[PDB]
């Protein structure tokens, strides 16, 4: 076979399986097969045997929509993605769902598809890289060396992220990042001059990258010295401009956007075969053309060889090998929780009223020394943040270190840590003022849907940050975060809670942990050896009365302090109350209803949830019968401490709305 | 007298008044003050004595943190803003906010402060002062002519927003806009050379911007010839790179990163006045330095120049004149209601199942020719968002037209939209998958914070979408629309519905509508006269029962008909059932209490809500004693029918739920 017909197979593969589906997308997969077959048949070194290889190179399909392209390459190298899986492309329980999904399908390495956050993934692979390679490699033994290789199109260059993420990796001289641009002039509107219009090299190489222009991306031999051009640029990240022909070899739909997103149709699939020469019927492979594509015998020479490398290696730095086996396997160290234990009852026993992005930037200090893993950063914003540990150093200074200076570019920061979350061998912690989540909000979900183990630090979370008004007080960002499924969400109300908070992130492997911390100092609360090991349990009981409580206030963060305070004037006055801290929610939920309703018992109605956020959220734990002190609005400009009286964060206010419900159910 | 002088007035207020406040940002008003004085004095179109001049020049700050800079300004020229505002800085209720905010501030054009943001609102309006003259000029009398001007910083161009509007003014060639680069090497985190290295002169070529290198932003001479060859370039927006020295004329903060958010101490600022050669008290400007800096005598002057020349338009031109009024005000045609509530009723008088996102199309067709104010368009998807109608024009075609092809950059377009709401003169309506709102969350954020109309068009609403599975399906998406102060979102049934949230948007004067909309086809539900007449109230009975309910269904969208199939099964056992349709929850809750009564009796405590989104939300309607049929998972990819059934969306599982709670 030649290696067009070895291309066509995807091809086939890809209308075929697009066809009886009735769904999905033929085109991108039809138009990138040429540039697919040199870069997974000539360079691209792994082992179908084995995905989870350590050293393997990392290929990232930034184009989504063209998931039948990965699972065609999947399928011919010898991966365990029988035919009969990509015969139920799109259907119920498959392992070739409509985009690419990390973890349902051996080899897949992150799931795309909402443009743009592919080439970030990649970017974040090819940090990761860089950086475990400073960290591990030794004299004579360099055994973190791979590449990153990504494919996009049209899509993710118009899309804000793919300008984060490629103005950083210049920035970063990430040499074995290598990107393959569709370049086909299609987009669903259409011709794409009518709306993208950019000198798309010039663009990359103001970012610091080398650009290949005008490669023929159905010419094998251009591609192929393409990426050799691209291997021998060791400084910079490489831009492979591919031209192709969307749909390439359907004489009606090749070159148009009708090719985009819809099955070409039974008739132009025979067209099809008969303008590529495809003589075989549909999910049909001959086993001469099998044996080209398949990748068994040379990944296991590899990955073979590898190993004779690491074991080398560990004779020489036993030590520093049980460290890389540990961190790539995303296991703790064994004394962490230990450890972690020791560091939160020290603080419960000694009190301090300081701000929980204080108590978070203590609670990294104290992790540090124990997580060489840590690959942290904030977006500009590290004097505020406070991201930054004695031990903290920018790789940008030093390619071994453990901290990025992310630049204002919080999408890209975080889309960036989920790549460095999916390579293996960091935990990734990210940074920025709680309003401009919503810039990021999508990486967030993304890191949510991949069950991806990644804090998210989250400072300045009300409008207790004070004069700089309402463009970034926070108000609604939290219950947002919190109805999403697998998100975790912590809003600590002191230094105790806080690091609680940071173990449960550290130790949660199956998704993402976001703080939520305050700008100003927090009173810590006194705790029994019981409610400190239920801090970790989401929502406990912090102050009790004898007997059925009249009055359930429910509180989180900064208005734990708040709601104490109204326990105890309610309380004074002879009133029966109780005062539940909720640091978490989704951590509440989880636990079994016998503890649920020990917390918040269903005889109380008289519930009152106090939080500087939105109120609509906190009907899930008051129901109609009680009372929300939160925000309705957005905040204002002036400091702090007017604005909580402005907005009824005050102990006269609570204790006010709570009293009528003493006054209601009663009456 | 001396620019420097002139440009030093800026610097002074601005320190004192962060020092004031103790709070606040001096770097960037003291390192752009050289480029705002030869800006504003001798180039910036404007009249302090009438702010909503519609054919002023527009100025806007996109590295809003430098609030005093633009404060400083509005005072100095003549704006209704006094010192003793200036003195209020940061300062609860006053005209001097931190961040500048429309409303709150003669002469403030935007609310600015999230990096990006401004940049993009400028396209905006450079899109709409482009497209207004296209469709108002006439030969010999071309009355909209006017620049926009906008300031950013790194942060500005590190953000990816700035790549996607900036890209789409290259493609649209917008000549008057000219923006000012603050090149000063300096961010929060310290010397951006460690996380930010773009050329970013040969990036802005590569959009094809003018772009003019090496500006010494602290020589006025500079400054104005860079300004002369960026309005000499017609063809191209202008990029000019500033470089400055943030907090200029401070000896000891100048050039770092002390001197970008916090006051530089009173013995710093003694320094700085000593290095300056200031010699004027805090809040003290003497009258001859007034006198230079004034606008309103040359401002008056061109003003009534221009409402002259309009004069003498509206004679050759009058039904274009009430039009162009009309619109720059913002106001509604006196019988669009009356056509609009024609249309609803024709719709409930002649039924289709349609999916709300055709049923959103036909409503903008209706629309279209009664509303030449629309500028729509969509994030790349108009064959499935389906924004065009038959009068769509783009505007890359024909600069007269009414449509935008935006490209894939959603909060680009949401923000560039912000900036055309801003300017007057349209209606602006966005598009894209409801999934990608979360690409531009905070740009409808600030659409609801800054009180500006715009129709958000989100289609393909849920898991009925189908095969493309779980990145795509929404399903806590419109719940944190719900919860943002000042939207109001709208979740239609079917044809019907739709209409009546499509007039909703257009007519709300204060705020934005965002249009939860379907990929299948919805049934359309049977109404009264009365019924119809109260969709508009965003929540209301669509079928009832004799009598105090014993069970209420709330249903929106494409689960009304699951909602309505479930009250059929219940009400031939003898059930006392009830269906409301919440098409907007936000406008029911502003309905009064005795509707909203008659709506959820508050005796009813059996309540089951069905939704294909996140369950969590319905509880603030259906309380501790309901129950929801929701969404509490991501989706999956299969066929939409298999996807219903697998989540639980079934006639079985619904009166399962509801008869637990009898
Ligand atoms: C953030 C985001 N916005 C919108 C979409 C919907 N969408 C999928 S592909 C596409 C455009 C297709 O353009 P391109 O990447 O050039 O596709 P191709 O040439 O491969 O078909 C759009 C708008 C998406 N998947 N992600
Ligand atoms: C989207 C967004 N992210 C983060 C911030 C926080 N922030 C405010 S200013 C700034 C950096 C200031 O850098 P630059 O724009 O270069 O400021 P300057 O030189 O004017 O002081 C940051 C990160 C913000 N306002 N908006
Ligand atoms: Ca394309
Ligand atoms: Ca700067």
């Amino acid at each position: 076979s030649s290696r067009k017909e070895l291309a066509n197979a995807i091809r086939a593969l890809s209308m075929d399986a697009v066809q009886k589906a009735k769904s999905g997308h033929p085109g991108a997969p039809m138009g990138m097969a040429d540039i697919a077959e040199v870069l997974w048949r000539d360079f691209l070194k792994h082992n179908p045997q084995n995905p989870s290889w350590a050293d393997r190179d990392r290929f990232v399909l930034s184009n989504g929509h063209g998931s039948m392209l990965i699972y065609s390459l999947l399928h011919l190298t010898g991966y365990d993605l029988p035919m009969e899986e990509l015969k139920n492309f799109r259907q119920l329980h498959s392992k070739t769902p409509g985009h690419p999904e990390v973890g349902y399908t051996a080899g897949v390495e992150t799931t795309t598809g909402p443009l743009g956050q592919g080439i970030a993934n990649a970017v974040g692979m090819a940090i990761a890289e860089k950086t475990l390679a400073a960290q591990f490699n030794r004299p004579g033994h360099d055994i973190v060396d791979h590449y990153t290789y990504a494919f996009m199109g049209d899509g993710c260059m118009m899309e804000g992220i793919s300008h984060e993420v490629c103005s950083l990796a210049g920035t970063l001289k990430l040499g074995k990042l290598i990107a393959f641009y569709d370049d086909n002039g299609i987009s669903i509107d259409g011709h794409v001059e009518g709306w993208f219009t950019d000198d798309t090299a010039m663009r990359f190489e103001a970012y610091g990258w080398h650009v290949i222009r005008d490669i023929d991306g159905h010419d094998a031999a251009s591609i192929k010295r393409a990426v050799e051009e691209a291997r021998a640029v060791t400084d910079k990240p490489s831009l492979l401009m591919c031209k192709t022909i969307i749909g390439f070899g359907s004489p009606n739909k090749a070159g148009t956007h009708d090719s985009h997103g819809a099955p070409l149709g039974d008739a132009e699939i025979a067209l099809t075969r008969e303008q590529l020469g495809w003589k075989y019927a549909p999910f049909e492979i001959p086993s001469e053309i099998y044996a080209q594509w398949d990748a068994k015998e040379a990944g296991q020479a590899k990955e073979s060889a590898w190993n004779e490398k690491f074991a080398a290696y560990a004779k020489a730095y036993p030590q520093e090998a049980a460290e890389f086996t540990r961190r790539m396997k995303g296991e703790m160290p064994s004394d962490f929780d230990a450890k972690a234990k020791e560091f939160i009852a020290k603080l419960q026993a000694n009190p301090a009223k300081i701000a929980s992005r204080k108590a978070s930037q203590n609670a990294i200090e104290a992790f540090g020394p124990l997580l060489p893993e840590f690959l942290g950063g904030s977006a500009d914003l590290a004097p505020y943040n406070l991201t930054l540990w004695s031990g903290s150093k920018a790789i940008n200074e030093d390619a071994a270190g453990n901290y990025i200076h992310y630049g204002v570019r919080e999408f890209g920061m975080t889309a960036i840590a989920n790549g460095i979350s999916l390579h293996g061998g960091f935990l990734p912690y990210t940074s920025t003022f709680l309003m401009f989540v919503e810039y990021a909000r999508n990486a967030v979900r993304m890191a949510a849907l991949m069950k991806q183990r990644q804090v998210m630090v989250y400072t300045h979370d009300s409008i207790g940050l004070g004069e700089t008004g309402p463009t970034h007080q926070p108000v609604e960002q939290v219950a947002s975060l919190r109805v999403t499924p697998n998100m975790s969400t912590w809003r600590p109300c002191d230094q105790v809670e806080s690091a609680v908070a940071w173990k449960y992130g550290v130790e949660r492997q199956d998704g993402p942990t976001a703080l939520i911390l305050s700008q100003q100092n927090l009173a810590q609360q006194e705790r029994t050896e019981e409610q400190l090991a239920n801090i970790a349990r989401g929502g406990y009981v912090l102050k009790d009365c004898a007997g059925q409580p009249e009055l359930i206030f429910i509180a989180t963060g900064s208005e734990v302090e708040l709601a104490v305070a109204a326990y105890e004037k309610l309380t004074a006055e002879g009133v029966k109350a109780r005062v539940v801290s909720m640091p978490s929610t989704d951590a509440f939920d989880k636990q079994d209803a016998a503890y649920r309703e020990s917390v918040l018992p269903k005889a109380v109605t008289a519930r009152v949830a106090v939080e500087a956020g939105i109120a609509d959220y906190w009907y899930k734990y008051v129901g109609l019968n009680g009372a929300i002190v939160g925000m309705t609005t957005f905040g204002e400009s002036a400091p702090a401490e007017l604005l909580f009286e402005e907005f009824g964060f005050t102990v006269d206010n609570v204790v006010a709305k709570a009293k009528e419900l003493l006054h209601h159910h009663h009456h």
